[PDB]
């Protein structure tokens, strides 16, 4: 209980999670063929993808993403609140999960449910998590940038190692009910990425309906919505509410790694990811 819940070799947050729900998640939760699920390692762009999916279902009309909080419109199945709400929700259901493949519901692998897996450059994921997690109460905090940098590459951080999460899920990449996307293609060509998603899910949008979704799904529009940027967390769970909105700390890895840290991280990545095709990863 040393500042985190330990379960099957993986660390989880202290507030909002319990050992028994995590066990029922694997052994008993029932997945349906009509469910749609967003899968990500934390801080890889979950909130932006969730906003786009709500907008496609509502044909571009936006008071929903402007009225309801992301954890209500796309709940995390492994948390208490999420598990409760989902277990009593009428199809179709839209939800999210950060779990690695060994802890995901057994029921899924016997289904036809559609999943979308989103990955991001791990240098930006490391920076974004450093600033976000060190600002949350009741969570084990690092004593310095250098110390967090070492935790991340050894794997002793929330939800485990980024290298193990990616290796576990990649073998599902050519299955019919699985779509692989990168944060980089989403930001460089949002419109082309929205079309890949509409084809995979198999729905049809009218011309004026696609125009509205395109208007409400821009990067800029995304960062300023209070329903999606986490700035609705109460003063009871945050250390300093004022820097929740700080800038230059949710990516921009070059402004934070020293030259020696970047050369050493390049060698580590090549070593660990050598058994997969290099061109699957669109970043230097
Ligand atoms: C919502 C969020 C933050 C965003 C993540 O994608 C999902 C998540 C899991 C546990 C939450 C955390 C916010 C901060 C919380 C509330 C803590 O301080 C402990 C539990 C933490």
């Amino acid at each position: 209980s040393d500042d985190f819940l330990w379960f099957e070799g993986i660390a989880f947050p202290t507030m909002g999670f319990r050992s028994e729900t995590l066990r029922k998640v694997r052994d008993e939760f029932v997945i349906r063929d009509e469910d749609v699920i967003i899968l990500t390692y934390p801080k890889s762009g979950t909130n932006w993808l969730a906003e786009i999916l709500c907008l496609m279902h509502s044909k571009g009309d936006a008071k929903w993403i402007q009225s309801v909080p992301i954890w209500e419109r796309s709940p995390w199945v492994e948390s208490e609140i999420g598990y409760t709400a989902l277990s009593e929700t009428e199809s179709p259901r839209l939800f999210s999960s950060h779990l690695p493949i060994q802890l995901f519901p057994k029921s899924f692998f016997s289904s036809k449910a559609k999943v979308i897996y989103l990955m991001r450059n791990p240098r930006d994921v490391l920076v974004s998590g450093y600033f976000f997690w060190k600002n949350m109460k009741f969570l084990k905090k690092p004593k310095s940038w250098e110390e967090y940098f070492e935790w991340f590459c050894q794997g002793t951080v929330l939800y485990g190692s980024w290298f193990d999460h990616i290796h576990g899920w990649m073998p599902m990449r050519e299955e019919k009910n699985f779509l692989l996307l990168s944060y980089e293609e989403l930001k460089q060509d949002t419109g082309r990425t929205i079309e890949k998603i509409c084809q995979f899910l198999g729905k049809t949008l009218e011309p004026e309906e696609l125009n509205l979704i395109l208007k409400n799904s821009s990067f800029q529009s995304m960062k300023e919505n209070k329903m999606s940027n986490y700035s609705l967390l109460s003063v009871d769970y945050v250390v300093d509410k004022t820097q929740l909105l700080r800038k230059g700390v949710s990516g921009d890895w070059k402004n934070h790694f020293t030259v020696a840290q970047a050369e050493d991280f390049d060698k580590l990545f090549q070593e660990k990811m050598a058994d997969l095709p290099r061109e699957l990863f669109p970043w230097e």
